C-alpha cells in the first residue's frame, strides 16, 4: 500500500494549456474518486464524481466542464485559466469507504 499521491503534469502550466493531475498508487477496491478544487474534500468545490464501476463522472459544483476524469483517477483539465492555479484533491473512494485523499498543485503561467 504506497500512499495515493497526486502529481500534476506538468505541475507549471502554460494559460489555456493541459494538465494532468496524475494519480499514483491507486488503492484496490475502488468505487470511485473524486476530484475537488482546494487542499481538502470539500463538496462545494467537487470537480467530479466519478463511479469506477458505472464510469460515470457527475460534475460537481467546481466543474468548469474542463475538467475529464479518467478512470486511472488522474484528472485532466483542459484550457487552464489563470484561476485554476493551486490545489487540487483527489479522494479515492474505496468500496469499504475507508477512503484516501491526496494533493494535488499546479500553477498556470
Ligand atoms: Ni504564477
Amino acid at each position: 500500500g504506497a500512499q495515493l499521491t497526486t502529481e500534476s503534469m506538468p505541475f507549471n502550466v502554460a494559460e489555456g494549456k493541459e494538465v494532468l493531475l496524475l494519480v499514483h498508487n491507486l488503492p484496490q477496491q475502488l468505487f470511485g474518486y473524486s476530484w475537488y478544487k482546494g487542499e481538502r474534500v470539500d463538496g462545494n468545490r467537487q470537480i467530479v464524481g466519478y463511479a469506477i464501476g458505472t464510469q460515470q463522472a457527475t460534475p460537481g459544483p467546481a466543474n468548469s466542464g474542463r475538467e475529464t476524469i479518467y478512470p486511472n483517477a488522474s484528472l485532466l483539465i483542459q484550457n487552464v485559466t489563470q484561476n485554476d492555479t493551486g490545489f487540487y484533491t483527489l479522494q479515492v473512494i474505496k468500496s469499504d469507504l475507508v477512503n484516501e485523499e491526496a494533493t494535488g498543485q499546479f500553477h498556470v503561467y
